């Protein structure tokens, strides 16, 4: 029988209905903030060298698109591309708690894997996904990462925070890919037994550019593992609480993850934005207009007028964007 | 300046010349033993559900072949396919020390990456790689994994042994791809800062089928990380010995990795074979004939007589095999 920590995630992602206008309206702005941050990274040859397929010239049927390019890749290599771009310059949204992290990093996994399912449905004459289903996964992915991060500090045990990106992404993407309770339970358990990056690359005298791509490697890892679950691959029920071998004993010094509050809409409502306080939740009437210009400036830097216009027409209206099929939106960014 | 542990690997892999007839002659038999183990796994739907490309229908120019199929993939996905097959049934070669492991698991990384570089060269009118270069990488990969495993037990710290597969493969592959001292040094350091799988899946009450594929995920991870290095990706010099953040402090309880002897031909010479002692190094006149039948039985179970024959004609002669171009051999297995 599965660790009750894993069950609480699985049930939240499967069954919870977000009813907060405030959470969706903020999800909307977090999407287009993050996307522009990615566009701005493309200016930088350190980022770009890490992008594309593994082997140039690969052809992937109905494969997931990378914005600002004409690449189309498998949902796993598409997720790392998007993840690494959006986090590269350290300008994306933020959540400071016991653990410090960037919940927008999960977009890579969610969005690459949502474009791919949409292009496949459309080719099979079925109904694609909508951009509303992506805010919805983004809200849920902020929640799971952010709530565990409130009281549980993984830096005091030597590990990088991107661990919580692995977990959050695997949970919402498995869903998502349309798996069974049992299968999603297996997928999340597989995340916990995985290996977890150190944070050596974040500190003097080893500070280095894996600080920029570590999160993108996690969200991509999430998608690889979710698709393994899709096959029927088994899970590991006592992955956290197992004596000697489980995660608590090996990596968290025998202590338990302690979660103060139940999962809801709490993180996306109160997230911080780097839009130069203004980027705070209470000052959103000052900060939202500053965000739109940042998004406006960044479109200008990869796209010409007409394109930057026709993207801005759909995007700056919450309805309209919500209703739009994800394959059709992401096309706008080629 | 790099941790001396990492330098000693890089230099061994770059510069060391194997002069031990006994090491090459054993390498020869370890290759075809391991390959036949992989062929036998294909009987088993648990294995096969994990194989193929991520997205059926992908086309990879000059892509690395998976024996017993017609698949041709990118060298990352090809390495996991081969790895997972050869280790699946727990019948491949073995090395028992302070740490227990299967050095043949590195064939996946070395071989998928060697078929790819060959195809490749041959498309560009250049000269391909030879089956002798693969025994030679196999010898060196047994050495690095096996020597660290002599005195350093990663199970008393909660981690899976496949850690040493990550490391060994990254090192020989990076060399095989033709990178510089500095670049292999960066690649290997990237392996150490990576995250390391637990061994929860190996023990009651969580024993499960990740016991079969954990190694194949490592050798594939090795190839992904070497090709990063290829881009110019930086390394992390004090990855082991860094205070607070390095590996020793976080994962090995402040203690140092202690390697008793210098790297040479020692592991492949003394490796154990599951050829039902007979599988010992001293009893090789009893065990070698038993090995050839095991190899013979396994060819019969995926290939018809003529093909079985024409594979057996090249393979059972050490010269003839040595001299044969790796793309051409592996074609024999389609």
């Amino acid at each position: 029988d599965f660790d009750r920590e894993i069950v609480d995630i699985v049930d939240y992602v499967m069954n919870y209905e977000i009813t907060s206008k405030v959470a969706y309206d903020t999800a909307h702005y977090c999407l287009l903030d993050t996307l522009g941050c990615g566009l701005e990274a493309l200016e930088y040859p350190a980022c770009k060298k890490l992008l594309g397929p593994i082997v140039p010239g690969t052809v992937v049927p109905n494969g997931a698109r990378v914005p600002g390019t004409q690449f189309q890749l498998d949902p796993v290599q598409a997720a790392f591309n998007i993840g690494a771009m959006i986090r590269w310059l350290d300008f994306n949204d933020t959540w400071l708690a016991a653990e410090w992290g960037h919940p927008s990093d999960n977009l890579g996994g969610i969005l690459a894997t949502a474009d791919w399912l949409s292009r496949n449905a459309v080719a099979a004459g079925k109904a694609p996904l909508t951009m509303k289903q992506v805010l919805s996964g983004m809200i849920k992915a902020h929640e799971i990462q952010g709530c565990i991060a409130l009281e549980n500090a993984f830096n005091r045990v030597g590990l990088d925070h991107v661990l919580l990106v692995k977990v959050a992404s695997t949970a919402v993407v498995a869903e998502m890919l349309g798996l069974t309770r049992d299968e999603i339970l297996n997928a999340v358990s597989l995340a916990w037994v995985d290996g977890q990056s150190l944070r050596t690359y974040r500190h003097a005298p080893n500070t280095g550019t894996r600080k920029s791509w570590a999160a993108g490697d996690a969200t991509s890892r999430a998608v690889r593992l979710a698709l393994m679950a899709k096959t029927g691959e088994m899970g590991y029920p006592s992955a956290l609480t197992a004596k000697t071998w489980g995660f608590y004993d090996v990596s968290f010094k025998g202590e338990t993850f302690r979660f103060q509050r139940p999962y809801g809409s709490y993180v996306m409502e109160n997230v911080l934005f780097k839009i130069s306080p203004i980027g705070h939740a209470r000052r959103r009437a000052d900060g939202i207009p500053k965000l739109i210009e940042k998004f406006k400036i960044n479109l200008a830097r990869q796209f010409p007028t007409r394109q930057q216009q026709r993207i801005l027409d759909v995007s700056l209206d919450r309805a309209r964007l919500e209703q739009m099929p994800v394959n059709e939106y992401l096309d706008l960014y080629v």
